[PDB]
């Protein structure tokens, strides 16, 4: 039921170097403020299709966490910042917008439980996005999975893909230790049964209680980065 293969992640490591392309596009950053306020938090940032930072935020309350993540977004030259507002982070917009005052950084609250973005559009790669994905959490985790798989096929099978549809991990920028932590979380993200035939993922609470796996905040942070707001 896992949606991402470890082999894809290994292939995607330095894929831009292996295949000879450079990051192009906006810088997108996202923050997972943890489930519960004080536990481990996540941040991820990419420049176009190249992931450049994966960071954990430790021993912080919810407000310290948002200060940390928004400061990283500033350091990373983000054009767009997202954060998970479906839970304990639902009240962070004022602090977030204060942090970005005077800077050209958009702030978007991500709510994974919402219906998918652009849900009446045709599904690509009479069936619409909303017919395929239950919600944004599924939509954007599969956006990630699709990028990774296409990257794997390009790197390992020599099948051309547009870099804009791929995802590379800049290992030197991110650091080996944090990259490994991210990967160990990403391979735990799992599909669950859905009674309307839609793609749906296990929630963090389910992952915890059913399988004993801790909240995948780095994975979630990266997933949210897949949505570029505008
Ligand atoms: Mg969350
Ligand atoms: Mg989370």
């Amino acid at each position: 039921m896992a949606i991402i293969k470890r082999e894809w992640l290994e292939a995607a490591t330095d894929a831009h170097k292996k295949l000879g392309w450079k990051a192009k596009g906006a810088v997108v950053s996202a923050h997972d403020p943890s489930d519960t306020g004080p536990d481990a938090k996540g941040y991820a940032s990419r420049h176009g299709s190249v992931v450049k930072r994966i960071a954990e935020g430790l021993l912080m309350d919810i407000n310290e966490g948002a200060d940390w993540a928004t400061s990283l977004a500033i350091e990373d030259g983000a054009d767009h910042y997202l954060w998970d507002g479906d839970g304990v982070g639902a009240g962070l917009r004022r602090q977030t917008t204060e942090a970005f005052s005077g800077k050209k950084i958009t702030a978007t609250m991500f709510k994974g439980s919402e219906s998918p973005f652009d849900e009446d559009a045709p599904y690509q790669a009479v069936r619409t996005i909303g017919d395929v994905f239950r919600n944004k959490r599924a939509q954007f985790y599969y956006a990630l999975a699709d990028r990774l798989y296409l990257t794997y096929r390009a790197v390992v099978h020599g099948e051309y893909a547009d870099p804009d549809d791929m995802l590379s991990f800049d290992k030197e920028a991110i650091g080996e230790k944090m990259l490994e932590k991210l990967f160990a979380e990403l391979t735990q993200i799992q599909r669950k049964f859905n009674n309307n035939g839609k793609l749906e993922l296990m929630t963090a609470v389910e992952m915890k209680q059913k399988l004993g796996i801790p909240s995948p905040n780095l994975a979630d942070a990266l997933m949210m980065c897949m949505h570029c707001p505008a």
